[PDB]
């Protein structure tokens, strides 16, 4: 049951809350899980700030070179994924991921042929502009509507096949369920807590920091 | 362009600072709640009906010669004064009104129906998260409200009701801290952080 993590971190990861980056809080988040052996970050030529971080001595993490595109980067990780059958990719500006969404979606393994991402459903109004404008076009119904979050839990061949077959017929990737459907398969969705952000917005870091309070609070 | 706004509210602290978040800006001279605070000189309350665009309606009829309303969550506490000044500059060129919004973050996924699992990608490019304060026409939020009610529409937000019947709200760009206080034990904290 080894899982190697990745990490697609080639450029907010760098921004801080308490005394630690972003980044670390992301990968901390992963290293939570026992089975989570192996991290492998992905980072750009040149970002010599990774280097200054703490958690560029750690005995469980790896460093690779990534590309310009996420699949690009994703499959850098992979290769340095070793045996491990599970590769688990997460997002480096998500430092707010829970242990309990992450043990949840680790079960997929024992079941899952495919594998599958933590996910929110969506649960206020939401709305498509119209192309080229400012303004609403239509609202969106939000059954069956689900923010695709991190991590994203696959077999390690099955992603790496997937991946490299999207790119190498010009498909339109995001995330790596994307690849995944690309190649007509339909991960499972495991509902998570929506206040798994990604810190994209400068005002995102103050609002992680609130959660990250508030769950701490609670917790109690 | 004086400002009438409207809160329905058909947890007390949370309303509260809702409420004077809108009337922190000079152009909005009093807010209509839709059902001490009701002691405020600045407070109008109204009966609210079982659906939100019938409370919202309901403010409508006490909004006095306003040309103008805003209608607000009460349960958006974090309102920054530059994101409303920014919607309050559309009575200046806007025909329609436009509401605060945030773009989309993440990647978006539609489930097969009667399943976990995912059908599709659906595009986040042009998807944006619908926040409040809303601000339109007086008389077209009315007529719409009305008109998409009365024909059964499904209204969430008061654009909503505006798209029904043709018509295509401004988006305008504020902050995504301007989230939702559900939780009175969460609003100092939230406050704190995001104020």
């Amino acid at each position: 049951l080894d899982v190697c993590a990745v990490v697609p971190a080639a450029g907010k990861q760098y921004l801080s809350i308490g005394n630690q980056t972003i980044l670390e809080h992301s990968v901390h988040a992963l290293l939570a899980h026992p089975r989570v052996k192996r991290v492998v970050i992905a980072i750009s030529p040149g970002d010599s700030r990774f280097a200054q971080l703490p958690l560029a001595n750690h005995p469980q993490i790896t460093v690779v070179d990534g590309g310009d595109e996420r699949a690009d980067s994703v499959l850098a990780g992979l290769k340095a994924a070793g045996d491990a059958q599970w590769v688990l990719v997460h997002d480096a500006a998500r430092p707010c991921l829970h242990q309990d969404d992450l043990a949840r979606l680790l079960a997929l393994s024992e079941t899952s042929r495919t594998g599958g991402i933590l996910a929110a459903p969506v649960r206020d109004t939401m709305k498509r502009a119209e192309p080229g404008k400012n303004a609403i076009a239509h609202t969106v119904d939000r059954n069956g509507l689900w923010h695709a979050l991190t991590p994203q839990f696959f077999p390690r061949e099955l992603l790496h096949d997937c991946l490299t077959r999207a790119l190498n017929e010009g498909a339109t990737i995001t995330d790596e369920a994307s690849a995944l459907e690309y190649c007509g398969f339909h991960p499972q969705l495991v509902e998570g807590r929506a206040d798994n952000i990604k810190v994209t917005r400068p005002e995102d870091l103050a609002l992680a920091e609130f959660y990250l309070t508030r769950t701490i609070h609670q917790e109690n």
